[PDB]
């Protein structure tokens, strides 16, 4: 939504807009 999140990936950092 109105926030930026970052989760651990297998190849690279996977961020999104929660």
């Amino acid at each position: 939504g109105r926030y930026r999140r970052c989760i651990p990936g297998m190849f690279r950092a996977y961020c999104y807009m929660d």
